[PDB]
């Protein structure tokens, strides 16, 4: 889904370290990671940005969470993790494709950026 | 909702500046800003963290973004903006009731924390 990078992942055209898969979303560790565990749910539909989501994905974007929280589990993550999703430029969005970071293994610290 | 300080909030208990509320969520100004603007939704519902949220709760959780990105645009967000869900404590979840954070109105950094 898309012209991005991550639509490139999805379509399995170029390698990932891929964590989970479903029909609608791709679990992938972050090529850049911030953390011990640092990974990213994505749906394969494109939404370029959360900004632009739909009423209609709502229940899509709960299952990216969902999808996240299980993964997070079957990493080892038991003590705990931060969720989180950045939009546009003062969030830092990196890729134009909605993205789940999920970030643990260490204590994360406040503010969260 | 609960057991917590939200859930005197959800209770109306104890006041806040409410942004927006339905059935299910509340929108309210974190009291304690990292970010010129710095709100939080709330489920109604009473789940103590994400690392417990059923498959059941996943379009709930959806909701809680919709909402998120809705009063962000109310707020005048434009810019960018960063959403983040804390899970425990490597997280730094500090209120155990599920709560989305929104941050905007300066730049965001990397890491977020």
């Amino acid at each position: 889904g898309g012209d991005t990078i991550f639509g490139k992942i999805i379509r399995k055209e170029i390698p990932a370290k891929i964590i989970f898969e479903d029909d609608r979303c791709l679990a992938f560790h972050d090529i850049s990671p911030q953390a011990p565990t640092h990974f990213l749910v994505i749906p394969k539909k494109h939404i370029s940005q959360i900004s632009v989501a739909e009423d209609d994905d709502e229940s899509l974007l709960g299952h990216l969470m969902i999808v996240g929280k299980k993964c997070a589990a079957d990493l080892g993550l038991n003590k705990g993790y931060r969720m989180v999703v950045n939009e546009g430029s003062d969030g830092g969005q990196s890729v134009y494709h909605v993205h789940l970071h999920v970030l643990g293994g260490r204590q994360m610290h406040w503010p969260p950026g």
